[PDB]
This record gives C-alpha cells, sequence and structure tokens, in this order.
C-alpha cells in the first residue's frame, strides 16, 4: 500500500535535505497520526485518496524544505501559547487605508512599535476578483499580493521588517470560497472537470432546488448560481462571484493546505480563517457548522503543527460566545484545532452596558465565558470593518430570573442616533446591525456639533473605558485602526457611486496621519485619547497577571452600573458604566489594600486602598502586593 505510515512518512523525507530535517520529521511523527486520522475521516472512501494523499505529501515536504531560515527560527524558538502573552497587543486595517501599499505599511512600523502592536492583522490583500470583489474577500490567488497594493518581494520585505520590531502579521485565508476568476475556476470553465471539481457543480436544479429548503440566504439572493460558460449551476453562498470549494475533495484540501504554507512561508503568521461555518455541505442541512468542518480545521492545524508550528489559527467566526468552544477542538482533538477565537459577545456587551449603564450586563457576560484550553485565547476589540453585529447578545438580552433583560433594538436605536438626546453618531445597516466609529458612537462627533468640550471629554472617557475592558482579557486586544486617534467617520463614500451601496464605509476611513502626528499633544483629541490608551497598554506588559494562561473571574458588585473583573489570583479591575461618581468598597471582596495602578498617567503612587470612588465611565486597575 503506498498509504503505510510507513511510505507516508517517506513521501515527507523524500523532499527533505537529511541535516535539517531532524525538527521537522519529529514534529511529523508527533502530529500525524492525527492529521491523518482526519484526512481518513474525511476523504478515506473518495476514488482519488489512496492515489491523493502519498504526492500530496511529498508536495507538503517540498514546501517545508522551501521554509526561511528566519522562519524556521522562529517556528524552533517561539513557545507554545507566545500569542497570549501581556505584551500582546494587536491591530487591525486595510492596507490602502492605513498606508496606501505593502512598502507604506513598512515604512509605518515605527508608529506601530511605539504603540506597542505585537500583532498587525492587514485586511484581505491578496489579488482579488477584477471589479466587484467583496472588498477582497473574493480571492483570485492566494498566494499573490494585490498588484496595487504591491508585490509578493514587498510582502517579504515588510513582514522581515515587522519581525526586526517584534510584530507578526496575520492576514486572512478565505477558505470557503474564491473569485470565479481563480485559476481553478477558469481551468473548470475552461472545461477541464478536475478543477470544475474543485467546485460544487450541478447539471440542473435539482440538488440546487432541494438544497434551498434547507438553506439560509446570507444575502436575501441565492445559493446558487448558473453559469454559462460551463452550463452548470455552481454553489454561491455569498455573491454569484463567489464559488464556495468543494471541502469533500481531498485535492482541494491538499490544495488549500499547501497554499496556507506557502503564506507562511512569506512571513505570515498568523490566519484569520474566514466562513469555516460553511465548509462542509450535507444534504438536508443548512449545511452549516457541520462535524466535518472542524475536522478540516484540525487537518490544517496538524499541517501547520508539522510543518510552521509559530503560526496561529484564528478562527474569524462572528458568533455567540457558546458557540466558539468547539473551535478549540472536542475531544482528544482539544487544543488542536484553532489558537484564537474572537470574543464577539464582551465586544457586544461593552456597547450594550454603555448605553443602558449597565455594567451587570458586562459581569455576567464574564461569569459565562467559556474556558480557554491550553493554548488557546480570545481576540477582543471594540470595533472592527464591519457593523457591530448585536446578535450574538441574543441570549444575554433575554436575561433570567437574577439577571433584568435588555432591549437589543433599543441599544442599536440609541447608537443610530434614532432616539432625541443620543450622543451616538452611527448609522443602522441596510435587529440591524450599526456602522460607524469608535468616536461617533461614543459621543466626540455630537460633542463637536454642538461646541461642547464637557462632552468631549465625557466621549474620551467612554472611547478608554470600552478599551480598558478588552485590554484585561487573555489574548489579543485589537485595536481598530484609528480609535487610538479617535478618528472620526467617513461620509465622502455616499458621493462614490461605487461605494455609496455599502454603509460600512461610514467606519472604514484612511489613516489621517496628520491627526497621528499630535498623538502626544495632551492638548488635542488625537493626543488625549492615545496617552490614555498608552498608560493601559504600558501597564497591561508588565502584569503577567494578564497572560492567557491566567484565570479570568467576575465579581459580583451591589450596583448595576459596576463592572468588577479579576485576572489570576493579583489583579482586579473596576469600571463604572455610568455618569455617576460611585464608592466601592474592596474589603467586601477580599480585595482590601490591594495597591491603585496608574491608569491615567499620574496619582501618583501606587499605594493600598480599602475602598475607590469612581468617576464616571472611571476604570480603576489594582494589584496584589
Amino acid at each position: 500500500s503506498p498509504i503505510d505510515a510507513a511510505a507516508l512518512r517517506a513521501s515527507v523525507a523524500a523532499a527533505l535535505d537529511p541535516s535539517t530535517a531532524v525538527a521537522t520529521l519529529a514534529r511529523f511523527d508527533t502530529h500525524a497520526p492525527r492529521l491523518l486520522d482526519a484526512l481518513s475521516t474525511l476523504y478515506g472512501d473518495h476514488a482519488d485518496y489512496v492515489t491523493w494523499l502519498p504526492q500530496w505529501l511529498s508536495a507538503l515536504g517540498v514546501v517545508a524544505q522551501a521554509r526561511p531560515a528566519a522562519l524556521r527560527h522562529l517556528d524552533d524558538s517561539r513557545a507554545p501559547g507566545w500569542f497570549g502573552q501581556q505584551d500582546m497587543l494587536g491591530y487591525s486595517a486595510y492596507v490602502d487605508r492605513f498606508a496606501g501599499t505593502l512598502r507604506g505599511v513598512a515604512e509605518r512600523v515605527p508608529y506601530l512599535q511605539e504603540l506597542g502592536v505585537r500583532y498587525l492583522h492587514l485586511l484581505p490583500f491578496l489579488r482579488a476578483r477584477a471589479g466587484d470583489n467583496d472588498g477582497g474577500f473574493a480571492v483570485s490567488d492566494y498566494g499573490q499580493v494585490e498588484p496595487a497594493l504591491g508585490s509578493n518581494d514587498d510582502l517579504v520585505a515588510l513582514t522581515a521588517r515587522l519581525r526586526a520590531a517584534n510584530i507578526s502579521l496575520c492576514a486572512d485565508f478565505v477558505l470557503n470560497h474564491t473569485a470565479d476568476d481563480h485559476a481553478w475556476a477558469q481551468a473548470a470553465r475552461a472545461g477541464d472537470t478536475r478543477y470544475l471539481d474543485y467546485y460544487h457543480h450541478f447539471a440542473d436544479r435539482n440538488a440546487p432546488d432541494q438544497y434551498d429548503t434547507t438553506l439560509v440566504q446570507v444575502f436575501p439572493p441565492g445559493n446558487f448560481t448558473w453559469v454559462d460558460e460551463t452550463r452548470q449551476w455552481m454553489w454561491t453562498t455569498f455573491y454569484p462571484y463567489q464559488w464556495d470549494l468543494n471541502w469533500s475533495n481531498p485535492a482541494v484540501f491538499g490544495e488549500m493546505a499547501l497554499a496556507m504554507l506557502e503564506l507562511a512561508n512569506l512571513g505570515v503568521e498568523a490566519f484569520r480563517l474566514d466562513s469555516t461555518a460553511y465548509l462542509w455541505k450535507r444534504p438536508g442541512t443548512n449545511c452549516m457548522n457541520q462535524p466535518e468542518a472542524h475536522t478540516i480545521l484540525v487537518a490544517l492545524r496538524a499541517v501547520a503543527d508539522i510543518v510552521a508550528p509559530s503560526v496561529v489559527m484564528k478562527a474569524e467566526a462572528i458568533v455567540p460566545m457558546a458557540e466558539l468552544p468547539p473551535y478549540f477542538g472536542s475531544g482528544v482533538q482539544r487544543g488542536h484545532e484553532c489558537h484564537l477565537a474572537y470574543h464577539s459577545t464582551l465586544m457586544a456587551a461593552g456597547w450594550s452596558a454603555l448605553a443602558l449603564q449597565r455594567g451587570d450586563i458586562l459581569q455576567d457576560v464574564i461569569a459565562h465565558s467559556p474556558p480557554l484550553p491550553p493554548n488557546c485565547a480570545w481576540l477582543s476589540y471594540v470595533r472592527c470593518h464591519d457593523d457591530i453585529g448585536w446578535n450574538v447578545l441574543q441570549h444575554e438580552a433575554a436575561g433570567t430570573a437574577a439577571q433584568p433583560p435588555f432591549s437589543l433594538r433599543e441599544v442599536a436605536q440609541f447608537y443610530a442616533n434614532a432616539v432625541p438626546g443620543s450622543y451616538a453618531r452611527g448609522e443602522s445597516f441596510q435587529v440591524h446591525g450599526t456602522n460607524g466609529m469608535s468616536a461617533a458612537l461614543v459621543g466626540v462627533q455630537a460633542a463637536h456639533e454642538h461646541a461642547d468640550a464637557a462632552a468631549a471629554a465625557r466621549a474620551v472617557d467612554r472611547l478608554v473605558l470600552l478599551y480598558a475592558v478588552s485590554l484585561a482579557m487573555p489574548g489579543v486586544p485589537l485595536i481598530y485602526m484609528g480609535d487610538e486617534l479617535a478618528l472620526p467617520n467617513d461620509t465622502a463614500y455616499l458621493d462614490d457611486a461605487q461605494r455609496r451601496h455599502e454603509g460600512r464605509w461610514l467606519h472604514r476611513p484612511a489613516m489621517a496621519w496628520e491627526l497621528a502626528a499630535q498623538r502626544h499633544d495632551a492638548s488635542t483629541l488625537a493626543g488625549t485619547v492615545y496617552t490614555r490608551l498608552r498608560a493601559l497598554i504600558r501597564l497591561r506588559a508588565g502584569l503577567p497577571a494578564l497572560a492567557a494562561t491566567q484565570s479570568l473571574g467576575s465579581v459580583a458588585l451591589g450596583d448595576a452600573r459596576l463592572f468588577a473583573l479579576t485576572r489570576g489570583d493579583s489583579f482586579l479591575a473596576v469600571h463604572n458604566f455610568s455618569d455617576v461618581p460611585l464608592p466601592v468598597d474592596l474589603t467586601q471582596t477580599g480585595h482590601a489594600l490591594w495597591a491603585v495602578l496608574d491608569t491615567d498617567g499620574t496619582g501618583d503612587a501606587p499605594e493600598p486602598h480599602t475602598e475607590l470612588l469612581l468617576p464616571a465611565y472611571g476604570v480603576r486597575w489594582l494589584q496584589r502586593r
């Protein structure tokens, strides 16, 4: 048998230089049983399995051999769980909006380094469909930088610059579907049945019709598109020019694993795995969140474990926190799937708590946050390139006997300025999500409109408060580009025939480097925000209690306006989500004489306290000494 365990190790060994292959073959021996078990489960009976597996493993070995020395070094030196250390801070941005090009990004590395960023997410920058391309999410080549943004050489140079600054690049890997002008799609359109089989194709409406009875439409239109060139119905979950890959075909698994490693070899250190819920289709289901989708992620993780162990696997899935634990792996796979998942529940709860002046909403979220397996952590965030999806908080909004319900529509209408008096200037997305920048959402725009200096200062307090919550979490707190300067909404897109249909442009502004130049000027908005965030980031970096290995807990306080969380046994963070100054008796919760840290940037001590008086929207960080 060509696929004997021994012959499989041989397929990989056949590509490696015996002299630099010891480390790779050792990791193969460790992780291959898990990988091969998963591949067998997925593809064991596929007609091409036996002929596919050995040559694919050889191709994997070839890509492993090509792994640059500088990246091999990270593989060898990075400890498990490195991405959850307390000095980890993240930043998410579009390449064009941030600095135009990959070269431009490289030139702004010192800005990121000074901010304290160790984890940089650049939104989709790989070559994407000609014309409409779903904001870069319709990918035409997983192995080539979008030319208007730069070349592969520029990416190599950028990641080398990033590594010197101790920064890790995170890139999107759109696993579920490709642009219809991807090379595989073009080969299908040219009649090559091998590549046609890289996608889901049907000669007539018979199966699509039946699938339509159980599928949920994402863009209410359709899940299938007739392609005249091939005269087939193609599965198109999202836009008609995005064809769903056929993950039941092992060739597709092989190709995508290789594309991942080839990105890693250009210096990508973390993969935002997108649209993973849709990877597996099963007749008679909604074709979402099938067990096989996780098995695929397990297999990809094992490939990374063998070839590029310093790489991080991140689930993109924006869902209620209760639905996230499967991404960290189930059963013997626990700790062997995704390293990271997004804490969207906490994000939405922050905004809700702020609008309703109810810290108890956050208390509840922390109290029920899923425990993190070893080498797993959260991405915590306040905003992102998408609208705020309130739906993740549906469960909490229903409330309980001990927790009063709240209205998600009331929160959304607040932020869309749909009720008189509101300080927010967001907009409803075409319960509907909310578009807008953090600064416009917390009251900065409205304060300016009213020429109100006091109201602007309260807005800043709210912004810093939301970020403080993220910064105390186990994992990577992720700053959305420009929030560190309180960048405002961008309305110019309304005048752009090509962009006006897309409301999310409101919160996708270009970086204003003239405001960035003001970040140390305490007398400016940019400077006040940046300095206050830096104070927290600096403290975070010096607190081992905040590392992802340490516990996360909540402390119930008598007042629903307050919110308290603990990290490990030596850190406590107390928050006031109201506009009223409120006292806290530390002895009530066994925190008497804990020291108050200098979160504001001068008190100045720190000193032991037995009680606190928290200003409106206030944050206090305390350490056990």
